[PDB]
């Protein structure tokens, strides 16, 4: 049993300021075309002079160092859920804003027209619900695809609000083409962090855009 | 207190990362009506339970724990200049802005008709500028004037810009209509952080909207 059960994933409903986890998904996502790392403060990190409305570092930390210099000085691509408490490059990076992953290759990795994908939704075991979500890369982070899904369910479904969720349980679920299926729950610990809980994303986890499938799984009360 | 040295005063072109001041004025001010503190990280300082883009928890450092009890119980009006890096670490407010001062009890201290102030400037010692600036507080805080006489010497004059400024140096001058007069540096010094610099306003030092007046003076590089 690799798939999550009841038990396992986090109700919403025990969660103190579940709204931090809802600005997360409502803002617009760090995204930046054709850029190269030109710091770095751990070996497993990398910084990029790239600028957002708040912004003018980013500071990505993933797996571990050797996909940092996997990465480092090398044409990628970012997009990224950011945050903000608990970020920053010392007493000398006052505009910085943090995530994890959600790192690509820029070089050949676009598509002439975006990849659109089939987003199963299911409540309460009912799948009474599907959407579309898309991409122009050829390999696209699970992370992506991620904010993508939760985007659209928190405007058309309140999946999340400045405040509860009218669902008490939720997870997606990635179906790589050959690979190992995963699932990421929607929900953190009752009491958490957003740079903890983003963490879901430090792997870096990469997917085939043409291949791959999605599913969300969602319960009420 | 007396008006500054010639050679007391910081110089822009030795500021490093003077972008960091220019976001702090070129952005909207951070302002509440009728508002009562929630909460309280240290004696000096008042939580206020109200929000903005951003934000959703305002701290603002006061003069001594006697200012903070002063106002902890009453309703009052906010305007402040606002930062972010280092402000509120806690992992239990992940969205907290931070200002210095800017406040002043509501009651009472509204005008019908809003005052307009004269603000006269000086570039290389000949005063050949001037412009007005509102309030509609009875009793306001330097630091909404000062933020006011930036933001549109900012947008005007190109005090600051997202990189160095045209000017060398720059100062404010408040004169009450009694008490001494005081002044503030435009720019930090070489090494900052938006913390310290804006430290300025810690003491709320407010004065009345209709005798008091503005000078400001600047040096081109
Ligand atoms: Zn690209
Ligand atoms: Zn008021």
């Amino acid at each position: 049993q690799q798939d999550p059960d009841p038990s396992q994933l986090h109700r919403s409903s025990l969660v103190k300021n579940l709204q931090n986890i809802y600005f997360l998904y409502e803002g617009d996502p760090v995204t930046h075309e054709n850029v190269k790392s030109v710091d770095q403060l751990l070996s497993h990190d990398l910084i990029y002079n790239v600028s957002g409305p708040n912004y003018d570092k980013l500071k990505t930390e993933l797996k571990n160092q050797e996909m940092a210099t996997l990465f480092k000085d090398k044409n990628v691509d970012i997009y990224g859920v950011e945050y903000y408490h608990l970020c920053y490059l010392c007493e000398n990076a006052e505009r910085s804003a943090c995530i994890y992953g959600g790192v690509t290759n820029h070089e050949g990795n676009h598509l002439e027209i975006p990849k659109k994908i089939v987003v199963k939704v299911s409540i309460d075991g009912i799948q009474s619900l599907s959407f579309d979500i898309e991409t122009n890369k050829k390999m696209v982070t699970a992370q992506e695809l991620d904010y993508k899904v939760r985007k659209y369910l928190t405007d058309n479904k309140q999946l999340y609000t400045n405040g509860p969720s009218k669902y008490e349980t939720g997870y997606i679920k990635f179906i790589p083409k050959n690979k190992e299926s995963f699932w990421f729950d929607f929900f953190p610990e009752p009491e958490f962090t957003q740079s903890k809980y983003l963490m879901i994303y430090k792997d870096n986890e990469t997917l085939d855009s043409n291949t791959s499938q999605i599913e969300v799984y969602l319960t009420t009360k």
